[PDB]
């Protein structure tokens, strides 16, 4: 059984760096992390110093574990 | 990075205090709630005695906290 | 076995009302409604005195009964 | 020939409240707006004092005028 | 209040079968697991033995409980 | 001219029989019954007994008769 | 209050000609046919003698009438 | 950078006439009009004397001009 | 089995007749072409002298042949 | 690099079983198939004996091959 | 009230340098650019010398300004 | 007319490099490869060594010629 979870990771640099920025997180605190597929992409401009890249991923991991 | 809850809210009086339902939820138990997505509508009505309106969101929150 | 039925309530109030009417109308002419789920909002502006408010609802049945 | 406007109206009091501001917004520039498609609605929470319900709608109008 | 957990059961039989994986294993974990909406079927070839089939579901549970 | 008529079958045995059940239901009420679109597909399971599979279907029939 | 019957009309013509087919029939049966939204367009060729083009339309009427 | 206008054309007589309807109306007011896609075709018959057949495109023109 | 082949056909006239251009196209170099489903239509405008109506098909054809 | 191609498998006992017809079909002319997406589900009625039960799926494999 | 206006930014590099610049030419004409959300990407190939990476963004704007 | 593939390109550095995959390789064996539109973006993790981007585009030829 695979479980997903919906993540929005930032970044100043791009949208993969974005992406990468949320499977990381997800990385930091679920064990088997097996995909992610991204469902949207946006950017910050008014509230931030510099543009904020963002990347909405569902982050796919295998349980017999971390629910 | 954010993270998203999907709740479905219920209210007998309208879509809007069905989304605040949700939110309150959310708000009880996780820490830094920054935004909320309708994703769904509807109404439950053969089942109870007054008819019910619900609404879904996936309800957003800041991590470096909660997930 | 359920039906759906696809109706457009309206209401000089609000999109919630809307959707009631929507329904209203369904369990005047059908028996075992049971649930309604949001498929379309919008307002009416050219045309009325007063702005209205439209919900499209597909309001299901149980069949055993009226199709 | 008719043209849309995407406006994003916002509400402290419900997602009917957040539509009616948009289309006030486009009245109060625009000449002949005959309706409006609701296609999206959110909640900003954490950045307010009070919630803010959103409602997001392409407003119509037709031309002969306005673009 | 429902909220929705998003589960990708497995199964080398059929569909359905691989909807009930995933159920089962909400129900192994929650508290009042009352409904499951297909969001994705597919079939995983090369990487395993057997063919397998998958069915993603979002899992519905209602809280006062086991968010 | 074809007409669609939305329903939803039920099965305790799976999605194919709950496809057919809403097939077998349109057959008993309608002439000229030509194909049938899956739309939606869940699994009802606080409320029943038995896991209850549903299949929501357009379910065509050709017209030059019953609408 | 609007109901929707879902048509699908056909033309050796065209799509215009299938959507007014669609519409056409619906005037036979039913009073204050309002509008039609295509949904979906297509074209039959093996089974036909003469390439057949299809055009489904939601056509909407206005009750207080028709169901 | 180009820029898209989304406009909905209309012709008494079919749904490419009513798509040219909305580029001719773009070509009047805007410079480097290069290509339109269609996102919604519908006709108008319960207001009008004919029925309108009407298509709305996304008309899309080059920048370092016309915003 | 069916398989689909995803083409655009164009026409200096129609989009009917530029879903019978891609059509055409698959007629010659495949048989037993069953029926196509139109997935978009658009308008080519600047690059060519007469706007370029398009429409892109997924035109289905019967295998025990032609993949 | 993965390529798809487009199937529609048939069979007369269930959707399952027609997802498999396709997936046969690939292997039977394609090396290194590596997973399926269902992406409609259908069942033929009025034109064949029995009910046939067809399963659309996108059937990826992976290329230095196959193309 | 947000505005939305929908740029295709393009760029001989990446699809995030593309967003960047339709956010530069709306932050050239605009006041108060809050964010922007990716609705499509692309690349152009034949007809440039370079491919050119194009992505397109509804990109917000708070008015009490310009519309 | 034009024929689309539908292929998954990918890479250890962006989504940009996993779309160019994808186009290199269409280019490697087609004629006049003109435009790709991106359809999917995800990253696959457990089963490589380093994070692949991958990104699933449609790519477009010009045919009178490589179907
Ligand atoms: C992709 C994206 C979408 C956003 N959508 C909204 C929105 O719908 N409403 C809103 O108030 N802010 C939205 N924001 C936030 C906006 O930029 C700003 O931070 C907030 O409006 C501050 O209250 C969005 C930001 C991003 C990056
Ligand atoms: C928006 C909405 C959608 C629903 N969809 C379904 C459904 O697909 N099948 C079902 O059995 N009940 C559905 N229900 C529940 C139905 O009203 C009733 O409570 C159950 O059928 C009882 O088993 C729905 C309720 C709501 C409010
Ligand atoms: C949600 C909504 C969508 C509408 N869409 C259209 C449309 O596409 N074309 C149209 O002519 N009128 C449309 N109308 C009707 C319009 O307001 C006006 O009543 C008619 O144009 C009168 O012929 C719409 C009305 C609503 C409430
Ligand atoms: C419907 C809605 C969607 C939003 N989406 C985003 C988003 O994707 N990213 C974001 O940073 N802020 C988003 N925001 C804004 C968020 O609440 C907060 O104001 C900003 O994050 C402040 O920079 C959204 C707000 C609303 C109401
Ligand atoms: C429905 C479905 C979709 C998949 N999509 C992908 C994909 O996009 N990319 C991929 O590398 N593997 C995908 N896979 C996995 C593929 O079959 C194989 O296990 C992996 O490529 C091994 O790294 C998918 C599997 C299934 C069942
Ligand atoms: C596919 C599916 C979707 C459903 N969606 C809802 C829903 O949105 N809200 C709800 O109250 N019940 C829903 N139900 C019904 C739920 O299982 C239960 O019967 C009702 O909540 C009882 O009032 C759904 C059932 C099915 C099978
Ligand atoms: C838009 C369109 C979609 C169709 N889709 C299917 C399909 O999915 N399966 C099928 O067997 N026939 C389909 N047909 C019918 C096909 O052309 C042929 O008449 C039947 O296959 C005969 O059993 C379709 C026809 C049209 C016009
Ligand atoms: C494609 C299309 C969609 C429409 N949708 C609506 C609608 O949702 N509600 C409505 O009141 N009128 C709608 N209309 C307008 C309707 O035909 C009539 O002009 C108005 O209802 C008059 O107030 C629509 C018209 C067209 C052509
Ligand atoms: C329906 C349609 C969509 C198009 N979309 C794009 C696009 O996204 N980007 C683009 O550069 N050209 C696009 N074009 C092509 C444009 O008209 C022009 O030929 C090219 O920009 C020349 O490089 C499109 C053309 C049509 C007919
Ligand atoms: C999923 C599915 C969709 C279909 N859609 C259509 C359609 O849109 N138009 C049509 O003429 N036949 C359609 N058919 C075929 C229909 O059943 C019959 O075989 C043909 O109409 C014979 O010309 C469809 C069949 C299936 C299984
Ligand atoms: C994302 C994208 C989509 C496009 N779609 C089309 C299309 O549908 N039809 C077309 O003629 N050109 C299209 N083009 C343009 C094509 O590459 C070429 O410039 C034109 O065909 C020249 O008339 C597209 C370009 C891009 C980047
Ligand atoms: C975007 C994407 C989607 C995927 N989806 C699935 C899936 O649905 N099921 C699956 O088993 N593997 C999937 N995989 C493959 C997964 O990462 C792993 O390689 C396989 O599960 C190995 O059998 C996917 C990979 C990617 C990159
Ligand atoms: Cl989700
Ligand atoms: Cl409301
Ligand atoms: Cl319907
Ligand atoms: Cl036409
Ligand atoms: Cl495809
Ligand atoms: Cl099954
Ligand atoms: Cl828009
Ligand atoms: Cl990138
Ligand atoms: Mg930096
Ligand atoms: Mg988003
Ligand atoms: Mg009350
Ligand atoms: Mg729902
Ligand atoms: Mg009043
Ligand atoms: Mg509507
Ligand atoms: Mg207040
Ligand atoms: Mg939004
Ligand atoms: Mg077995
Ligand atoms: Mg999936
Ligand atoms: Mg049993
Ligand atoms: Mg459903
Ligand atoms: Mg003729
Ligand atoms: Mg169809
Ligand atoms: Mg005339
Ligand atoms: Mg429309
Ligand atoms: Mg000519
Ligand atoms: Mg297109
Ligand atoms: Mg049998
Ligand atoms: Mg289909
Ligand atoms: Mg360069
Ligand atoms: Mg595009
Ligand atoms: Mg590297
Ligand atoms: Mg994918
Ligand atoms: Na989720
Ligand atoms: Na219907
Ligand atoms: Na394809
Ligand atoms: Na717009």
């Amino acid at each position: 059984v695979f479980k997903k979870v919906l993540l929005t990771g930032t970044s100043e640099e791009s949208f993969t760096a974005a992406a990468d920025d949320a499977i990381d997180r997800a990385e930091d605190t679920l064990d088997n992390v097996v995909w992610a597929e991204v469902v949207d992409q946006g950017v910050e401009i008014g509230a931030v110093e510099e543009r904020t890249y963002q990347t909405e991923v569902q982050v796919a991991f295998e349980l017999d574990g971390s629910q």
